[PDB]
């Protein structure tokens, strides 16, 4: 289910991603609220509750887009390492259940960067199944 041809194209194409983040993670938070307003509902506290169309060029949008590289960098530099994968899992499920999300949401997020991640040579498919092996350890925690 998660092969080492897509593991590297996930790696390889994050640090793609990251080197740009500064520009292209907004873009990405973006194209997620654009897709699913009620994840850009639970923001409405970070972002003070204005409105979508401000927000990307906002100081909290910056240290929302590294908050998020962070975690994804984790992950994707331990992609053979399920135990380690696992407890980075637990944190952010705890976290992020106590926001009253849900696996769904959290399933919306990846499936808006696997698609995002297109532009910086990822294959969509991989970052679709590494995205299916993390749920798996997410689901049960939320
Ligand atoms: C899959 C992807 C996600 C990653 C990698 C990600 C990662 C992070 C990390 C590392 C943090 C900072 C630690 C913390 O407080 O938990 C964070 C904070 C947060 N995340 Fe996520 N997250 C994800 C998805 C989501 C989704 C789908 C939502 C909303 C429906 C969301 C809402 C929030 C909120 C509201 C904060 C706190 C913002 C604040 O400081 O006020 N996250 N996330
Ligand atoms: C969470 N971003």
């Amino acid at each position: 289910s998660l092969s080492a041809a897509q593991k590297d194209n996930v790696k390889s194409s994050w640090a793609k991603a990251s080197a740009a983040w500064g520009t292209a993670g907004p873009e990405f938070f973006m194209a997620l609220f654009d897709a699913h307003d009620d994840v850009f509902a639970k923001f409405s506290g970070l972002f003070s509750g204005a409105a979508k169309g401000t927000v990307k060029n906002t100081p909290e949008m910056a240290a929302q887009a590294q908050s998020f590289k962070g975690l994804v960098s984790n992950w994707v530099d331990n992609l053979d390492n399920a135990g380690a994968l696992e407890g980075q899992c637990k944190t952010f499920a705890a976290n992020h259940k106590a926001r009253g999300i849900s696996a769904g949401q959290l399933e919306a997020a990846f499936k808006v960067l696997a698609g995002f991640m297109k532009s910086y040579g990822g294959d969509e498919g991989a970052w679709t199944a590494v995205a299916g092996a993390l749920m798996g350890m997410i689901r049960p925690d939320m």
